[PDB]
């Protein structure tokens, strides 16, 4: 039932819900001559809505503002990027027109700037070093250690048992390590552990990009970074 590339022209994007009060939201990129998913959170603040990463563009995430518009009805008013890449950040300055406080850690605010990426506005303070967790409204952001990026975070909704892991967690069916140009491989293994001992109670695993599953995702992906590093 959880949508797939094949299913979502670039463009659309789609609507998945997890749990009471939490949806995933899935879009589609065209990058490299082939198409590519990829996964953000919505979660419900009372009568708000705080929107967990752009839908990976300009357009995808105009379209992502118009489907949360019709199918849920209530305002986004926060959003937070979990790291600097254009599937978390790349839609920031359509938010930000729309009136969508929009966040990050100085960390990837940094390295969007640097890499010529759109910039949230706002400063996450509290997650300079791994291990860090703050809450921010119905979530948990935590700083695992540098993964796939230095700066990567994960959200945990405890309400739901939702672990948002971003793209420091790659799905079971992907085997081999895909944009690691900017991840420490040497301290990804690490970093994971940090989240399993931090989460051992979610029930909901979502990777940055593809199916969700369990906890079992945070060993695939150790498996997976292994793998590349012996490569
Ligand atoms: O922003 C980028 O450069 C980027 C490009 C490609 C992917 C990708 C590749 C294969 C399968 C799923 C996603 C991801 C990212 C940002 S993490
Ligand atoms: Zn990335
Ligand atoms: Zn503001
Ligand atoms: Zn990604």
């Amino acid at each position: 039932e959880y949508p797939t590339v094949s299913e979502i022209p670039v463009g659309e994007v789609r609507l998945y819900q997890i749990a009471d009060g939490v949806w995933s939201h899935i879009a589609t990129q065209s990058f490299d001559g082939a198409v590519y998913p990829s996964n953000g959170l919505i979660v419900r603040d009372g009568d708000e809505l705080l929107l967990i990463d752009t839908a990976w563009g300009a357009k995808n995430t105009a379209a992502l503002l118009a489907e949360i518009e019709k199918q849920i009805g209530l305002p986004v008013t926060r959003a937070v990027s979990t790291h600097f890449h254009d599937d978390r950040v790349g839609g920031v300055d359509v938010l930000r027109a729309a009136g969508v406080a929009t966040y990050a850690s100085p960390s990837t605010r940094r390295l969007a700037e640097v890499e010529g990426n759109e910039i949230p506005t706002h400063s996450l303070e509290g997650l300079s070093s791994s291990g860090d967790a703050v809450r921010f409204g119905p979530v948990e952001l935590f700083y695992p250690g540098a993964a796939h990026s230095t700066d990567n975070l994960v959200v945990y909704v405890p309400s739901a048992s939702v672990l948002y892991g971003g793209c420091a967690i790659y799905e079971l069916s992907r085997t081999s390590a895909g944009n690691v140009a900017d991840a420490d491989l040497a301290e990804w293994p690490t970093s994971i552990e940090r989240i399993q001992q931090h989460y051992p109670e979610a029930q909901f695993v979502i990777p940055g990009h593809g199916l969700p599953g369990g906890l079992d995702l945070l060993k695939h992906t150790t498996n997976v970074v292994k793998a590349h590093t012996n490569r």
